């Protein structure tokens, strides 16, 4: 039934632009609606990844891996899915890998791979792949992880057990200033749920 | 040690704005960054995303979600009721109008999260996600009654709790939809609890 009409910029940054959509209703009626979308999407079939990293090391209960950096948009330190936006000719898979390493040390391997799934949709056409890896923390290479962050990327690793991921977010969202990420928090809900 | 200094106006619509963001990075480095914000917040976060635990006797339970045009995507996405909060409505009071505007559904709270950010690399976006639980076996959700806003086109889709990754996988696969990224991670914790 819908469909878009047309997109015309209103402003183009660097790495964000804000178009004016118009697109038809489902009543045959024309209407607008601001959209966000990134300047640095080519080929790829998302903007980003997220990578779920399930650290398993034998008599240890299952972590998740986290990560804390100050996001400006924010304004404020905020924990989330270790997450990269994917360079062009990458594959979701090899970034999310990659990112992985970058951000936490460590050397992860693939579980399972989502499609392209959006961020925010009523705001903007941003999408990931959400990719599960398996870390196996019983391997050398894993033992002391050191992250290589790139220019301008500060990063703090919190790893915190499967088993009560939703009530040790909580402590730490208790313990200070920081927002939990909507995706990290769902996934520990689900936890909770299940 | 991270801290904004400034932020600059770049461009401004009625629903939402791009600003460059001036900030202190931890070496003691001055950076920018492009941010996008809503003009909308007054608020706890800008909006509710309700997590929507159908229970009818009998039956599996199901997880409620929606299917909607939405024009940043440029297409049809799958996603959690939700809604930005009204000036003065608190998160809960949000959730059950969202959840029963959009589904025709009456539920009952079962609890709600702190302020999560929707996108923070992008944006300062958050929300509140309010888990909800529906007698689906009460008088008022025998044939639930959804009373959309202006230009809203709400499609309402239940989904089991306990297959919810390879339901949403096939719809995703049949149907040339983008399923929300928060709907992908709980569906994914369902699978991996234990
Ligand atoms: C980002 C953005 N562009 S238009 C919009 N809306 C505000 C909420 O109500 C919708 C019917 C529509 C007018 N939000
Ligand atoms: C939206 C937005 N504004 S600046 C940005 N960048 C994303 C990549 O990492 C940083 C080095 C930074 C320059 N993303
Ligand atoms: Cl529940
Ligand atoms: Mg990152
Ligand atoms: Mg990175
Ligand atoms: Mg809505
Ligand atoms: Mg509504």
């Amino acid at each position: 039934k819908q469909y878009i009409i047309s997109e015309e910029l209103i402003s183009e940054g660097k790495w964000v632009k804000l178009e004016k959509t118009t697109y038809m209703d489902p009543t045959g009626k024309t209407r607008t609606w601001e959209s966000v979308k990134r300047t640095t999407r080519k080929e790829q079939t998302a903007d980003g990844v997220a990578v779920i990293p399930v650290l398993q090391r034998t008599l240890h209960y299952e972590c998740i891996v986290l990560v804390k950096q100050f996001r400006p948009p924010m304004g404020g330190y905020c924990i989330e899915f270790p997450a990269g936006l994917i360079d062009d000719g990458e594959t979701p898979e090899a970034a999310a890998l990659r990112e992985l390493e970058e951000e936490t040390g460590y050397k992860g391997d693939i579980a399972e791979c989502s499609p392209a799934v959006c961020m925010d949709p009523g705001l903007s056409n941003c999408t990931i792949h959400i990719v599960t890896v398996t870390i196996n923390g019983d391997d050398a290479e894993n033992a002391r992880p050191k992250p290589k962050p790139g220019d301008g990327e500060f990063v703090e690793v919190i790893s915190l057990p499967k088993n009560d991921l939703l009530q040790r977010l909580d402590a730490l969202v208790a313990e200070e200033h920081l927002t939990v990420d909507a995706r990290v928090y769902s996934y520990a809900l689900a936890l909770k749920h299940a």
